[PDB]
């Protein structure tokens, strides 16, 4: 809630040193580094902030002059935001910090320049970055010696201004002494360092910022700062050798799934084998017969069913990722290496089967060539409707948004977050007399042909609508919202809690929504003021993907995180990815009882991995009382083959629980048990060893 306040501004400048040993942070210590472009504090100014901090602790004050983020000395800015502290730093593009220090709110700076405010221009709570300006961090070469300099911390020579030395080791920084040997820091000793820049020692260039600190038994401390995401192009794909990767962005019409693999199997030879992976079985199948006809010269194969043992089919194979998740790892590798090329289509989707397959094949990637691919519209902001309040005779409530009734004479698509909103909106629009229909996941797309035949129509849909055909579409109304499973992770059992949550769509999702119109005629586009987020949050799907590693005892989360650093495809939540990795270790510490793996395979339970995780504490699944409208009912969602027990008085030691299960426990005044097995205790304690700093 609170407003971040700059309390101190430390001006700095480069300072070449032959040896930096005497500058190194070393809590609790007593009694050769190599050179570095060090940082020297040049001046310390303390902000004069008027105790009217109370506002800020409340929220922003007075008539505070806006200030461009360049109008500072090259400096490190000490920040206080409520009870939390952290840092920000100037660069060419302005000032950068991390979301968990600033919450993406404007800075209050009380300078030798008066009451000023610096505007947060972008914020990503997933990557933990906030930009007061535009990001300018350089890339870091693997292996580089780097450091973090804290102008307030005391070094081993009793002076203030201390360095934590680092070495870049893949997707993280390993803490080292000034002489390069591994170093341990209690995370409590690095608290308040987040937001500080990370400098490359040979240059002094900023190469990242401090976000997350991770300790792990008998290893050196690691700082995690995330990763940086990265026609006549078939030539570059054809030069590739096994062990190389290339990412492709292609237009929504260049048939990246069609001509690109076809051109490639052409230049290399129609006898070779190319693999193309697509998320949905339907999309793989459809493409496989649009290509099978139009290109008679080339053989075409399709894999969406049973495992097809010993397969060396020639030509282009279209397959679903799920087809290969059936395979144990040596079969998967054996099959995977027999392709010349592997195309990963629609990688932005980050489905569980996608994430597991990309993690799994990456463990042997040195034998593969992998390519990953992905009129005027008048826009308006519709205001939130008071909900049960009158709006007038020329506006109507559509999905909680004030829309002028005149649009109802047009062909409308409404984007709604939930199943329920889609059904209820379509229904009140018929009861008020309009030609409405609805669509959500698992519905059959043919059922809209009776709505869309009769203009004006209005279709109300979730994100599930986007392969469907809305003829003569004029206007889109967009809540800005979607409804997906989300996870929250904790050091207290249950460590894992999942549940559906309404959330803002991504920038890319919002674009596809807006892009339903303006296609053959001009379009109109009404949207809420809800703000789209930067990255698709794939952690729930990554959680579910861990399943495909149980058989082979592979930590899917860690294989994914290493893959992602190599191929630079997804943004990283360093805190959450690390927490998921630790829990994934617990999942694969012992082999799953066969009866569990079977019950998982035949159950209608929607999160089978929940039984895998909970087997570490209990073998009897429990039936929790259902929730309806935030209250505990007396119904029970019984599940297949789970000889469960009613919760009643005895709440089970779940490692993994749903939101409704957790809500049920809380409403009943009950308590979740503490871990009973030493593997589960140890996971809980290792979860305490990653923190936003």
């Amino acid at each position: 809630r609170h407003i971040p306040v700059v309390t101190d501004i430390y001006s700095i400048e480069d300072h070449r040193l032959e040896d930096t040993t005497h500058l190194q942070y070393a809590p609790n210590a007593i009694k050769g580094s190599g050179p570095a472009v060090c940082k020297k504090v040049t001046e310390h100014e303390k902000c004069t902030t008027s105790i009217m901090l109370t506002a800020f602790f409340g929220v922003m004050p007075r008539g505070t002059t806006p200030r461009a983020p360049v109008r500072f000395p090259t400096s490190l800015l000490k920040i206080r935001r409520g009870l939390e502290t952290g840092w920000a730093y100037t660069h060419q593009g302005g000032i950068s910090s991390v979301d968990h220090v600033t919450c993406g709110k404007d800075l209050l700076v009380c300078d030798t320049m008066g009451r000023t405010r610096v505007v947060c221009q972008s914020n990503n709570k997933m990557t933990d970055e906030s930009e007061y300006g535009v990001k300018t961090d350089s890339g870091c070469p693997e292996g580089a010696r780097c450091y973090v300099f804290n102008p307030e911390a005391v070094n081993i020579s009793g002076t203030k201004g201390a360095m934590v030395h680092l070495q870049k080791t893949g997707g993280e920084f390993t803490c080292v002494t000034a002489s390069g040997t591994p170093a341990f820091f209690d995370l409590k000793n690095l608290k308040g360092w987040a937001g500080l820049p990370i400098f490359e020692a040979s240059s002094g260039r900023v190469v990242g910022r401090v976000k997350v600190g991770k300790n792990e038994d008998s290893k050196p401390t690691k700082l995690m700062s995330g990763i940086q995401t990265v026609t006549e192009m078939v030539k570059k794909i054809t030069t590739m050798n096994r062990g190389e990767f290339r990412q492709i962005t292609l237009a929504t019409g260049a048939g990246k799934t069609t001509e690109l693999p076809r051109s490639v199997i052409e230049e290399i030879g129609r006898h070779k084998r190319v693999l193309v992976l697509i998320p949905l079985r339907a999309a793989a199948e459809s493409v496989y017969q649009y290509m099978r006809q139009k290109h008679p010269s080339i053989a075409f194969n399709l894999r969406i069913g049973e495992m097809k043992e010993g397969d060396m089919a020639t030509g282009i194979t279209y397959a679903s990722y799920g087809y290969f998740c059936q395979m144990p790892q040596p079969k998967l590798r054996a099959a995977m290496v027999e392709y010349s090329f592997i195309f990963l289509d629609e990688y932005h989707c980050a489905t569980p089967e996608q994430l597991a397959i990309m993690g799994k094949i990456h463990r042997f990637s040195e034998n593969l060539r992998v390519v990953a691919m992905t009129h005027p519209i008048e826009e308006f902001i519709a205001p939130e409707v008071m909900k049960g309040e009158d709006l007038g005779s020329e506006y109507l409530d559509i999905a909680g948004l004030k829309i002028p009734v005149e649009e109802m004479k047009s062909n409308m698509l409404v984007f709604v977050p939930t199943r329920n909103m889609a059904v209820e909106t379509a229904k009140k629009l018929k009861a008020k007399g309009y030609n409405s229909g609805y669509y959500y996941s698992g519905e059959d797309p043919s059922n809209l042909r009776v709505v869309t035949s009769q203009s004006p129509y209005v279709v109300v849909a979730t994100n599930a609508i986007e392969g469907v055909t809305l003829p003569d579409l004029d206007v889109v109304v967009d809540t800005g919202l979607k409804c997906e499973k989300r996870i929250r992770l904790s050091s207290k059992m249950p460590f894992i809690v999942t549940g559906l949550k309404r959330m803002a769509v991504t920038i890319g999702e919002q674009a596809q929504r807006r892009g339903r119109v303006g296609r053959v005629k001009p379009g109109r586009y009404y949207r809420s003021q809800e703000t789209p987020v930067g990255s698709k949050d794939y952690h729930y799907d990554l959680l579910q993907a861990q399943r495909y590693g149980i058989e082979d005892g592979i930590n899917i989360t860690k294989s994914f995180r290493e893959m992602n650093y190599d191929w630079s495809l997804y943004e990283e939540d360093s805190l959450m990815i690390t927490q998921l990795e630790i829990l994934n270790n617990l999942l694969i510490s012992e082999e799953l009882p066969m009866a569990v793996k079977n019950i998982m395979a035949r159950t209608d339970h929607p999160e089978p991995i929940q039984l895998a995780y909970n087997s570490y504490e209990t073998q009897v699944p429990v039936l929790f009382p259902k929730i309806r409208n935030g209250e505990v009912t007396d119904s029970y969602d019984n599940y297949t083959f789970l000889n469960a027990r009613k919760l009643g008085d005895d709440v089970p030691p779940y490692v993994y629980a749903t939101e409704d299960e957790d809500l049920a426990v809380e409403l009943l005044g009950l308590d979740w048990p503490d871990p009973g097995n030493q593997g589960t205790v140890e996971a809980g304690r290792a979860l305490k060893q990653v923190v936003g700093l």
